[PDB]
């Protein structure tokens, strides 16, 4: 883990906090919870791990439910889609270039399933995450990343990376095992790559 300064505390009053929080949703399917947000007009993108298999998905927007449906699975992709009808919040933005080494950032979920709340972050690496090829195992060998600094949790699976300006720069997947205060962000990159292997393959039973 590359050692960056710790996150400006003050990211929780930010304004980018309360422009992008109505479009950021808290996810329960049927006991596993996990954050989302709105991608397109409809359309929620979250993490695959939490709504893996299930029949009874609910999307909370602002403390209000909206029945939810995986439309768009894939278990070699880390992102998952979710058709949610008639939902208020508008569409956010992904950056179109990438962050740098030192920048403050916020993640924004629902740890341990609770209310909304925006972590404050600061990039400590972009880096090519590869691993083996595992035999028979469907998920990806290889992964464009953000290494950050954050106190994450996995309740914020799922939940966008956000700039200053307001703009997505990844989606939180993961942290480190023997390192607190390290999470893991798929880049924008990544992202498009993964939603284009179902862009690719759909439509599929």
């Amino acid at each position: 883990v590359i050692p960056v300064a710790s996150p400006d505390p003050a990211l929780v009053n930010n304004p980018v906090v309360a422009a992008t929080e109505p479009s950021v949703v808290k996810i329960r399917s049927l006991v596993l919870e996990g954050t989302g947000f709105v991608i397109s007009p409809d359309r929620v993108m979250t993490n695959a791990h939490v709504v893996a298999g299930s029949n009874n998905v609910t999307v909370y927007a602002g403390d209000k439910p909206f029945e939810a449906t995986v439309v768009s699975y894939d278990p070699s992709v880390d992102v998952a889609i979710l058709a949610v009808p008639h939902l208020p919040p508008p569409p956010l933005v992904f950056a179109a270039e990438p962050a740098k080494t030192g920048a403050d950032v916020v993640v924004l979920g629902y740890p341990g399933g609770g209310n909304f709340t925006a972590t404050p972050a600061r990039i400590r690496e972009a880096i090519r995450l590869s691993g083996p090829d595992i035999y028979g195992d469907p998920e990806p060998v290889t992964r464009d990343v953000y290494t950050i600094r954050a106190d994450v949790e996995q309740g914020d699976a799922g939940g966008p990376l956000i700039d200053l300006n307001g703009q997505v720069l990844g989606v939180v997947f993961g942290a480190a095992i023997d390192d607190a205060e390290t999470g893991f962000v798929l880049t924008a990159g990544e992202v498009a790559g993964q939603l284009a292997k179902i862009g690719a393959t759909q439509p599929v039973g």
